């Protein structure tokens, strides 16, 4: 068992390992295109000689609060072998690609969890909220407030990828959650957009120029269409599209993977039609530079000019003043007022959980209500925190 | 048809179309009992004479942001028979109850929604979220940050009535969405704790001096334990309470319908066995006097003090100044800065819903986003907004 | 093994063998209740002494087509021991009862099939059919022509026995396969309207002059209500009957056990809501004396007059003579033209089975393709054979 | 938004308008081939220039009673796009059809219904009934009396299209529903035949001299086998691909899309195995020209001469008299003694449905129950209506 960054020779031995861990596998060639995200020194793998364990982080730009992009490190192709269990080798990788990731001047990594057990200990916190509804549209009738009582497009995906390029780049900009979406996954998306024999059914896109909607009718039920992706930067293009995919008359369900802020159960005179059928954590962030990322984020100009002592545990104990939504976090020996593990902070930092809520849960402590009032008031996000894409 | 006040003689025909309407009509002993918190002209019936439509309110109070008590006219036993449809029945009953609420000096009705398309056109907007959260106790483990790693006793409900009772009146003066729970519902409720012939399982509690919880097994699914009720005043006996569940060794999961902010995921080493199963409105508000209701309850005091001018659809124009937490709201003919129907200002009153959220379905109407981020900021509630008993 | 009329003292042994081989055993006092339709030798016994099999017959009034009453032998309470089977127990006490009911003068006899493979050989064919109608109530809207755009009262059954009675009369006579409801029937049938603990939900009734609806909601389907029977004497009652149970605003689906030309379909905008979920013999009839059974129903006007020779399976042959809505049957040894076993003839003679669809299964055999027309029309019944009450 | 004849640059709009609207797609090269159907004008498009709207009809030949064939507009490729709903694009597109098809000198247009609620407003009724029987034929024994209890052979399909093409064009000119089926469809049919990669299993054929029946195994229930088709010319045809039918012994249960009058249940010594597991209306007919159709079907010669007058709602009044088989149906401003909408005559047209079935609905207006039962017994079809193919 030794820990090194793979050859070229390693990547086949990889791909095993990935297609044995991961149901979902992209297979080999797609794995390939994904891989030109992962910067030099960006991978780590384990021999005993066979692959037994190997994780990588890609370069990735995060939208935070105050429209702030953060260079940041997404964690993914994280597998041990079947074979090699319980023997410290996710710990060891994870160890050594923070090392790396901190050296290299990221201040946060980021990753989607297998599970919702295992990042915690590492640092990382759920920092968005993955909200499922279903419309049984059959039902659905809108509000008599809702805009546009058509400006939308039924179109191929392949033939307007120019259009979704320029809306997603303007979602991604002022949506804090928001990544980048280099042009190999914009190749990915489009190659997914076909059907596959016993696989997929093709994909549509509603097109709106300020938004669009990808959805496809499900493999099994037939009754289903499942919109992958909706990208609106306008409530008026938000609202079309769900006009437009209410339209789809020849299904009696429409699901989405949204946030718990989509403001689509209000346009309808029936709030109760659009149920919350599933709901999980999505992207977890490790704050790997506390000052860095906490001076780098907006915060509320509602809350008045606040001085307090932060200390993460094993992460530094600072001076954090927060007035006129920006913050200063400088090092200080005086006594803490808030103590949180970096996992907690990380869950606060898009604005996703409330203070207030992980104080009842004690993860985070202060003696002060006031502060944690405060605290609340100071890190919620005046745009609701959105999920990119998966990686 | 006609439209009156019942008499003693009208009541063996409303639970005639109780019976035929509600599925979980509690027969008319128990309805009897409920009859009690009913005033003098609190309820009215259609005639055609057999009785074809019913409605009335209960007197009750409920707690809104700031701890402030109401008077609250709860609208409940609502029916038109199924031999008089679309005969403006509801309409008509809906009109002479609200007439006799406003002009008894109530400022807010409130209802529980038997559909979610029908009470917004009557100015009622959904207050509450009901959260069902489902926890495979199998794997829960207790995060090393959670408190209290026994204060609780396994004991029979109805022999620790009063504990039951105080542990609840503190609860529902502290929390949003509480209601004052009568003797007559204490004695209603410990009657159904005991096992029904082919009907309920036994109930038991879990007793702390800060809470309780009462829960049963299902009927039919023997390895779930549902719980009916958790009444915590603090974070220690909360967490206590979830620790003495999740040592129901015989069950595979607990299950609770409780509100979006619970911190129990937040208890665990993973968020995602606290997963949510269930989400649906809960209490529904009608603002019946705006000035009155707007300042009445608490506003968080972080937000500056700041003046705009509001516009309930057909509910008049104020002039509404907030500062140190508390609204003065006055009459204006000045131009409107915001807009929304009496249905939205009841979704916003217990800070369930946010005013941005609203806004984006414009279902609330503001040139002004500076304005909107006041108001979310103003409305949210510093406790939580919960849901106490269903009427 | 004897077989014998059963004395008082055989009955508790009939009724634990009823309890072990019925699941739906209506119990020993409902049971004494149905044996006051039991005449005198209506009933056989297999003693070993305890009770290894029993069958029996009631006094019935059986409408067949032309308004024509006919005495009828309703078999019932037939079992076989599950200690006795394959010892041709059945055989010997159907060869008994049928010998009994021929000798006291009965043209016909009629059950109720267990299964639909056994009764066939004992000269027992399907005479009604029975056809559950499923309606999706969210959807339903009444047809423009539809009548009736209240005549209809939600009532407790047991209030309103005398008007239901005439109603069930007026009803009976007017039908094919109409059976007259005696007292002790009326009884049984109000006895089970009311709820049961852990059992059947609270019958309801929904009211016309010319008509009635008895509806329950399903023990475990909360959102479905199972119409248990509707007795409609004209058009108007039968829609405004459906209007009404449309109307139940708390169920997705309304459920009746009806009869092929049900005309509900046809009051709808769309015809596909009355989906058919279930279809399956109701009544069986077995022709004792083949003359009297044709000479005494009503044959189609529309048919000109013709003559044909009938042969039955060890049952005669007839020159059979229809015309003017009326057959005369005399004995003949002319060579049949038309051959059919006596089962055959029992499916043919309510109307509910095509002549010509018999024969295309060769149960039915003639070289006369015009003689099968001419049967086809003159056995067809004017008003569609419905289902009276199972027995 | 224009209507216009599609030009040969509109069929790819036409194709994706396609693949979003049906699910059941055939895809463009199949498409290509039923192009082959319509004719010059036979089309028509709605352009905003992308296709938001389409419809045509195909030339068919139909077999009415009396084995009459009536040129038949098949309309079909029916689709508003989400985008474009409620704007009467269906309404503009149907109306523009119909001009076409009745100028053309077309007496019937003929559909199968996505949903039973649109086509009816359009004066299009349902004319055939499908009925789906399931077997458990482990269970199944042929009765006695069944024919042939080998002259049926096991083939590939694509082997005998020759002998299924000859046994088709028997069945079809003798069957009212029956359509003529161009070498095209026999193309696809047979392209159809074979086993698809995650799709379907291979079809096999079952081939008597006077029947076929084409049937695979369900792709995810490898206990069912689902017979796509069965033609049989004569009743020993249909016994002995039954018989081979309830010889696959690797399966639990067959199932087949009939009609009601479907006589394999009286081949069996149990009818109850022969379950209607599904029921749906058909064939739709739109009488456009009612002189032209009444006059050219042939009547029930069982009826006495008769005469009446039949007003079409907004489709003429006329003076009809049937006698010997035969209409004749000449204009008159006599009073109307039968007063009924276009669809109404289409669901009669048939024989599917009962003049007196549609009477007890309203939809069929007369005062005189003789006149009922004459309608009935002359528009009974001798040869069950069946459904052809769906188009
Ligand atoms: O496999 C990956 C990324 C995972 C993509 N993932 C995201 C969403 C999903 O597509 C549904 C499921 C799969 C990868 C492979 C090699 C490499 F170098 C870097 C990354
Ligand atoms: O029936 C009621 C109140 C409804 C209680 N409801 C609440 C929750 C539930 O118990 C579960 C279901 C039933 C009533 C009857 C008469 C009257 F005067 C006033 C009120
Ligand atoms: O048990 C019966 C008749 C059967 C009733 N049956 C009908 C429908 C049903 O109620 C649902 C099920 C039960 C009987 C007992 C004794 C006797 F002498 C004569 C008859
Ligand atoms: O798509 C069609 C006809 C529909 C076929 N349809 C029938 C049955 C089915 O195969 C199962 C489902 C599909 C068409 C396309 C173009 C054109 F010009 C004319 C017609
Ligand atoms: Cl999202
Ligand atoms: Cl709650
Ligand atoms: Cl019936
Ligand atoms: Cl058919």
């Amino acid at each position: 068992v030794t820990l090194c960054s793979p050859t070229e020779d390693d990547w086949p031995g990889m791909f095993l390992l990935a297609a044995a861990s991961f149901t979902d596998f992209i297979g080999p060639e797609s794995a390939t295109a994904w891989r030109t995200l992962v910067p030099t020194d960006g991978a780590v793998v384990v021999r005993d000689s066979e692959v037994v364990g190997m994780a990588l982080y890609m370069d990735l730009r995060l939208t935070v609060p105050g429209e702030v992009v953060l260079p940041t490190a997404g964690l993914s192709f994280v597998a041990v072998a079947p074979t090699h269990r319980r023997r410290g080798l996710l710990r060891a990788m994870c160890a050594e690609l923070h090392r790396r990731i901190a050296d290299s001047g990221y201040p946060v990594a980021a990753l989607h969890a297998s599970e919702g057990g295992i990042y915690g200990r590492f640092g990382y916190g759920p920092a968005t909220t993955l909200h499922e509804l279903t419309v049984d549209r059959r039902f659905a009738r809108f509000h008599a407030d809702a805009p546009g009582g058509s400006s939308v497009r039924l179109v191929r995906p392949t033939e307007h990828r120019g259009e979704f390029e320029a809306i997603y780049e303007r979602w991604r900009q002022q949506v804090p959650g928001g990544l980048l979406r280099p042009q190999v996954l914009w190749d990915e998306l489009l190659a997914e957009a076909k059907a596959a024999p016993g696989g997929d059914r093709e994909s549509f896109a509603l097109l709106h120029p300020d938004g669009y909607a990808l959805y496809r009718v499900d493999r099994t039920d037939l009754k289903l269409a499942r919109v992958s992706e909706l990208r609106a930067v306008t409530a008026d293009a938000h609202c079309a599209l769900w006009r437009a995919l209410i339209g789809l008359d020849s299904m009696e369900r429409i699901s989405i993977i949204t946030h718990p802020q989509d403001p689509l159960p209000h346009l309808l005179t029936d709030t109760r039609l659009a149920r919350t059928t599933w709901r999980q954590d999505g992207l977890w962030l490790r704050i790997m530079n506390v000052p860095a990322a906490l001076e780098a984020r907006g915060y509320a100009h509602e809350v008045g000019e606040f001085s307090t002592v932060l200390e993460v545990s094993d992460g530094g104990r600072f001076a954090l003043k927060i007035g006129d939504g920006r913050a200063r976090c400088t090092p200080t020996d005086a006594a803490a007022e808030i103590e949180m593990d970096r996992d907690v902070l990380g869950s606060l930092y898009l604005g996703a959980h409330r203070a207030s809520t992980l104080a009842a849960a004690n993860r985070l402590r202060t003696k002060d209500s006031q502060l944690l009032r405060r605290l609340d008031a100071a890190f919620a996000s005046d745009v609701p925190v959105q999920t990119a894409f998966e990686f």
